DNA sequence: CACTTCCGGT
DNA sequence: ACCGGAAGTG
């Protein structure tokens, strides 16, 4: 469609320490955490033109990435996901 | 296409 | 919180 993709949006946030308040790399091996899921969802909505966006819908988008091998869940760790760069590369 | 909505189930 | 099927939006 041309619109910005979620993975790009998240990498941009994660590439700036200024955003550690809501999202940051943590744990290691591509692991990151949404330290403020509501905030991240708000930014995503605003950035995407979907004002009724929330973590419920955002996380669903993240889960959609599971099948694409672009991301996976850190099982048992609240709000903690894992970026798969090899998978991202294989998608290109 | 790449999500966004919705929501019953774990 | 997290999962994931199914139908809908730009």
């Amino acid at each position: 469609s041309g619109q910005i993709q979620l993975w790009q949006f998240l990498l941009e946030l994660l590439a700036d320490r200024a955003n550690a308040g809501c999202i940051a790399w943590e744990g290691g091996h591509g692991e990151f955490k949404l330290t403020d899921p509501d905030e991240v969802a708000r930014r995503w909505g605003e950035r995407k033109s979907k004002p009724n966006m929330n973590y419920d819908k955002l996380s669903r988008a993240l889960r959609y990435y599971y099948d694409k091998n672009i991301m996976s869940k850190v099982h048992g760790k609240r709000y903690a996901y894992r970026f798969d760069f090899q998978g991202l590369a294989q998608a290109c």
